[PDB]
């Protein structure tokens, strides 16, 4: 019955406001593959909205291993890994994972969501304390409040408030500190050393979610602990297959006694579907090509830094990235939803961050580099972005 | 840090004694497609222990445009649907899937676990309840517990109960009931005419999880509604597409205004990457088939009907399934284990059930038909499940 749902959606009005201005540009259909350039309505469009860094949907080799899986293995294991879900392959693409961030376990999920639900649910229980960096992933926030444990979050990046929120709690409980290794929205990265010093005095769990991180910080892109030398520090580094690995499903690294305990206890795993063969065996492809193929993570990094130094001598204000994600201000959410909806029809893909995710005088586009973009693409959408923001008026 | 870590894992000594002990048959790791028989340490095994319900995920066709979608859109879309993770087949899947439960719109999720997490997460809030079945997926659970509203339980299609719980709660408050249609542990269907003639008279929103029913029961598969003929008194219908639809993903279907609120609040579509090309176009062809030859919903059926009467002759005790999930009562979780394991060493795949998921005196073995069965197949498996429980003295 739909008396009170229709009461409960009534007031939200943002989408039939936005689409009567012509101005929606959310879930965009693309009709080819994920790539530099995509083709919506028929048309070409420079995509710098995405999440594949290292540009890896598009390779032949990714392909055909994903293809090959499918001959092999049909469409899908029809059920969790706990039961009649589990292929050697899973199992293979757990030990590279593992060597990979230099743990010595790890399982797969079906998403990067659900492996944050995972280790956040059944690790802390009740008098057990989660504490969260304010800015972290909407799954890790979604995962502790699944958890029986207390949620506190600390002011973002502010190892003072961190500190001083554990010096607070009972000597007599478990802790766990769960943070994002690069946080998405402003590109940023985490104070690991401080993090890792305060977690070490408190003798607090470390969880760091890496899925911005892989295949972009760290030696042969093994991410954030690595990329500070602080592997030993981290308890559990997580990850997602759905980034710069060209997949679907993520992971938890460990000791071996903290995952064969997540494994059996986490109800993101035991009650879940497990991955498809062709996304295990297109990860296992897209790893290997990491780690053999530095010229990926080299190709990434030189676009990076030419399009932040274009941007900044064009004089955008941006946000204090160090990573791919170049985050440019504008702090007007109409003109955010403008700005946007014009380099659409210009023929140039970026995400908006307005309000309520943010407050309207930090209003952003987000533009995302990948290692197949050419500096001629870059230029061309550099060019637009001038254009646009002037007959915004920003 | 590990101390505390270390400390709430230290309890947990089940898997340690099931392995010591030779028992363990859990992440069991095949090594060939999921089907009827499947390799498991380059031993041929019988398999009555899956969801595949129609055995589709070895269906050439399927295989083949799973590869074609790979071939002609990549890997992965690396990204929400909300931002650059849309596909024209994305949509033409949501239409078809409208089409097929008879409902107005649909939205995708990347997981049919995540697809329970959208809605009872979003819709209600303070102030507003969710009344759940006791034996309720756990994904329900979960995402009732992700809302702010105050989550009641009822007793297991106990009409009553459910009756008595919304009579007590404030007028002026939204109410959503979720329910599943088949409840897989014993394979029995939701009272739907009774809990929906109870949401009728209290104004009450109904959401059913049609996991185990979307190609089991219902016109050509359609799921619980289509069962009953109540499709106008069940607001949402949510299934996934991890079982008879043989790929990785789900939906929820409902009315073009609810579902437009879902695509845009719920977190678990927002923040998380879209289902890959291959697994768009996998389930795009098995519903396909699951409509046009209705051969396959005919032999589960037949298959199931023998299996029970096998079963119910040989006089094991079976649980009040509707289904084609036959649970088999032991009553004894040791005697569980072993029946579990000597039947996996026997070449016999089933799924049990033990404690702390039920009480030791309801623990049992789940055997589960799929269309691809043979009637000989089935009377290998029974025949050894006779010589197992007869060495296990049940
Ligand atoms: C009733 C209902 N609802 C939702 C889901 C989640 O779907 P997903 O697996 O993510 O595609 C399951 C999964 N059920 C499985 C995986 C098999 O029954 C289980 O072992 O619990 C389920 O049984
Ligand atoms: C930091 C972190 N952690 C976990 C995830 C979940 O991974 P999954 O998408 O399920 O593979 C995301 C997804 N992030 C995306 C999808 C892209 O940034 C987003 O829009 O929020 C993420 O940014």
């Amino acid at each position: 019955s739909k008396g009170k749902l229709g009461e409960k959606i009534s007031q939200f009005k943002i989408v039939e406001e936005l689409k009567a201005k012509g101005l929606y540009a959310y879930f965009r259909p693309i009709q080819s593959k994920q790539d530099t350039e995509v083709k919506i309505d028929g048309r070409r469009v420079l995509m710098f909205g995405s999440n594949s860094y290292l540009g890896l949907t598009t390779d032949t080799r990714i392909i055909k291993a994903a293809q090959d899986a499918l001959e092999k293995y049909g469409t899908g294991c029809a059920g969790s890994r706990f039961l009649n879900g589990t292929l050697d392959i899973h199992v293979e693409l757990e030990e590279k994972l593992s060597a990979y961030v230099g743990k010595e376990a790890a399982i797969l999920f079906s998403t990067g969501f659900q492996s944050n639900l995972g280790p956040l649910s059944c690790l802390m229980g009740r008098n057990d304390y989660i504490l969260l960096d304010e800015r972290d992933h909407a799954s890790i926030i979604d995962g502790s409040r699944l958890s029986f444990s207390k949620v506190i979050k600390y002011g973002h990046n502010n190892m003072e408030d961190l500190r001083a929120k554990l010096s607070r709690l009972p000597e007599d409980s478990a802790k766990l500190i769960c943070t994002d290794g690069i946080f998405s929205m402003e590109g940023d990265i985490v104070n690991l050393p401080e993090l890792t010093s305060i977690a070490n005095e408190f003798d607090a769990a470390v969880m760091v979610d890496d899925a911005h991180s892989l295949g972009v910080i760290g030696h042969k892109g093994a991410g954030t602990a690595s990329h500070f030398g602080l592997n030993d520090d981290v308890d559990l580094i997580m990850g997602t297959f759905s980034k710069s690995l060209a997949s679907l499903g993520g992971f938890v690294a460990g000791d071996a006694d903290v995952i064969d305990f997540l494994k059996h206890n986490a109800r993101s795993v035991m009650f879940s579907a497990s991955m498809t063969p062709a996304s295990v065996a297109s990860t296992l492809k897209a790893l290997e090509i990491i780690q053999n193929e530095p010229e990926h993570i080299e190709k990434l990094w030189k676009n990076t830094d030419y399009a932040k130094a274009q941007l900044l001598d064009h004089g955008f204000d941006l946000g204090a990235t160090e990573s791919p994600i170049l985050p440019i201000f504008i702090r007007s959410n109409e003109k955010t939803f403008w700005v946007t909806k014009m380099l659409q029809d210009d023929g140039v893909f970026v995400n908006p961050v307005v309000s309520p995710a943010v407050p309207a005088e930090e209003s952003l586009i987000r533009f995302s580099l990948m290692a197949t973009h050419t500096y001629d693409q870059i230029d061309e959408a550099i060019e637009k972005m001038v254009k646009v923001f002037k007959q915004a008026e920003v």
